[PDB]
């Protein structure tokens, strides 16, 4: 969701 962009690590 929100964190949806750094568990998306790179
Ligand atoms: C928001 O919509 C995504 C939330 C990010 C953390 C939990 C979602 C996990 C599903 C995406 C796979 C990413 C690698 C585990």
């Amino acid at each position: 969701g929100k964190v949806l962009s750094k568990i998306f690590g790179n």
